[PDB]
């Protein structure tokens, strides 16, 4: 049993990003996720998330 | 049992980022996630998250 | 049982970042996460998070 | 049982960062996380976090 | 049972950082974390955190 000589899993490569000008405003009362950039994940025998917003959980 | 000579898992490579000018404002009353950049994760036999916002949990 | 000669897991490589000017403001009453940059994690037999905001937990 | 000749886990490499000018303001009443940069973690048989904000816990 | 000739776990390498000018202000009434830079952690059979803010815990 073998796995590949060059194996790439959950990978980000070679990202550029420019904001030559920007305005951003957020208002929140009682979830916000913003700007999440160049992100890499691997999960094994368990769940994964990368930008998760839940406003509220009630039980 | 073998795993690959060059194996890459949950990897970020070669990121550039410029803000030549920026304004950002946040207001929050009672979750905000912002600017999360160039992030790498691996998890094994357990869950993962990278930008998680929950406004509130109530039980 | 063998694991790869060059094995990379949960890795950040080669990040550049410039703010040639910036303004940032935050106001919070009763969670905020900002600017999280160039971050690497591995977890084994246990959970992971990297930018987690919970406004409040109540029980 | 063997693990790789060059094995890298939870690693940050080669980060540059410039603020040629910046203003930042924070106001908080009753959690804020900011500027978290170039961070590396590994955890084994136990959980991990890197930028975690909880506004309050009540029980 | 063997572990790799060059093994790197929870490592930061080769960080540069400049603030050619900066202003920062914080106001807090009743948690703030800022500027956390170039940080490396490993934990075994126990939990880990690197920038953790809890506004208050009440029981």
């Amino acid at each position: 049993l073998y796995v590949g000589s060059k194996t790439k899993e959950g990978v980000v490569h070679g990202v550029a990003t420019v904001a030559e000008k920007t305005k951003e405003q957020v208002t929140n009362v009682g979830a916000v996720v913003t700007g999440v950039t160049a992100v890499a994940q691997k999960t094994v025998e368990g769940a994964g998330s990368i930008a998760a917003a839940t406003g509220f959980v009630k039980k």
